[PDB]
């Protein structure tokens, strides 16, 4: 178990690496994968539905039942479910989505979730369609995160442009 592998050292708790999440959720077989969620845990679009269908539908099933009792998570929220056979937990955290008129002052508090667990495989917040800058969200992370996390970006021209801004 997390055994991770062929990520650049951003920091001494920042990782990055130019890989499809669901690829390394089952050669690292993490603790915790982060979900890139939304409030109602509906998990279509980028990493929700990549990891959901990785479970063969499983996440959606279960987090539709979480949902029908509790109700939609906050913007900048997080909640822990099963891992399913990716990890053995998923922390689906809400990150704010920009291109719909969300608060990007609330991406530091959906990676400050991250400070929960000693490890945690996950993608870049707020980034693709929710419309974040990714060199911004990259910072924040790098700010905000105290334990170790492993960020995999499925994107070679965003994963180089993310490294190359970093080391300026
Ligand atoms: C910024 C981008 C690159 C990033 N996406 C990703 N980051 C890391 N691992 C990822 N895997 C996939 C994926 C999709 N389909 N598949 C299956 C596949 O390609 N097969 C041929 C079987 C794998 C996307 C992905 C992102 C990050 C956060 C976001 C966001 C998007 O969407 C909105 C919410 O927040």
């Amino acid at each position: 178990v997390n055994s991770f592998s062929g990520y650049l050292k951003l920091t001494d708790n920042v990782y990055i690496k130019n890989a499809d999440i669901v690829e390394e959720a089952k050669k690292v077989k993490p603790t915790v994968v982060v979900n890139a969620a939304n409030v109602y845990l509906k998990h279509g679009g980028g990493v929700a539905g990549a990891l959901n269908k990785a479970t063969n539908n499983a996440m959606q099933v279960e987090s539709d039942d979480y949902i029908a009792t509790n109700g939609p998570l906050k913007v900048g929220g997080s909640c822990v479910l099963s891992g399913h056979n990716l990890a053995k937990h998923c922390l689906h955290v809400v990150g704010p989505n920009v291109n719909k008129g969300e608060d990007i002052q609330l991406l530091k508090s959906a990676y400050e979730n991250f400070n929960q667990h000693e490890v945690l495989l996950a993608p870049l917040l707020s980034a693709g369609i929710f419309g974040a800058d990714p060199i911004h969200s990259l910072r924040v992370c790098v700010d905000t995160v105290r334990t170790n996390v492993y960020l995999a970006v499925f994107d070679k021209n965003l994963y180089d442009k993310l490294v190359s801004s970093f080391l300026e």
